[PDB]
C-alpha cells in the first residue's frame, strides 16, 4: 500500500519511519512508502493536524493510505501487528 512519512529532516527520526516503510517496501511486494517533509516541501501544521486528527505539537508522524496511525511508535506497532505476513 501508499505509506508516507511526514516529518522533519534534519531529525534522526523520521530515519526509522522511513527505513521501516523503505524496508518493508522491498520485504513485501506489495509496499511502497513516501517521504515526504513540511518545510522542505512547504506543508502547514495546520493543514496536517487536520488530515492527522488532532496531534497537537507532536512529530514525526505516519500516514498509511487514508488513515492516519501516529508516530514511529505507532508505526512500528501497527506493522508488526499488520505485516506479520
Amino acid at each position: 500500500m501508499q505509506t508516507v512519512i511526514f516529518g522533519r529532516s534534519g531529525c534522526p527520526y523520521c530515519v526509522r519511519a522511513k527505513d521501516l516503510a523503505e524496508k518493508l517496501s522491498n520485504e513485501r511486494d506489495d509496499f511502497q512508502y513516501q517521504y515526504v517533509d513540511i518545510r522542505a516541501e512547504g506543508i502547514t501544521k495546520e493543514d496536517l493536524q487536520q488530515k492527522a486528527g488532532k496531534p497537537v505539537e507532536t512529530v514525526p508522524q505516519i500516514f498509511v493510505d487514508q488513515q492516519h496511525i501516529g508516530g514511529y511508535t505507532d508505526f512500528a506497532a501497527w506493522v508488526k501487528e499488520n505485516l506479520d505476513a
